[PDB]
DNA sequence: ATGAGACGCTGGCGATTAGCTAATCGCCAGCGTCTCATCTTTATGCGCC
């Protein structure tokens, strides 16, 4: 028993994101419920983890001694 | 076997008399700490269907 609501604040962490996901979900679900009811053929969404280097994950990640 | 019907300075002033939002800008915003624990999550480091 989740409803449209109550399971975005469900989730964990703080209530910052929670109002910007119900947000993107209300919209997502109005996109799909306007151009003809039906689901669309893809849906691209950007993250926010990108690939570092070794040399300086490693370099900021060097125990102090 | 006669005695009613016919009605004004106002407009254009002053001069009281009375009364009201609005546009511009500035100011200035309760805050101080600690303890205690609690969980997460991240950077790096290790594995093949």
């Amino acid at each position: 028993g989740d409803s449209l609501h109550e399971h975005i604040a469900n989730l964990a962490g703080s209530p910052a994101i929670k109002k910007g996901i119900l947000q993107t979900v209300k919209v997502v679900d109005e996109l799909v419920k306007v151009m003809g009811r039906h689901k669309p053929e893809n849906i691209v969404i950007e993250m926010a983890r990108e690939n570092q280097t070794t040399q300086k994950g490693q370099k900021n990640s060097r125990e102090r001694m």
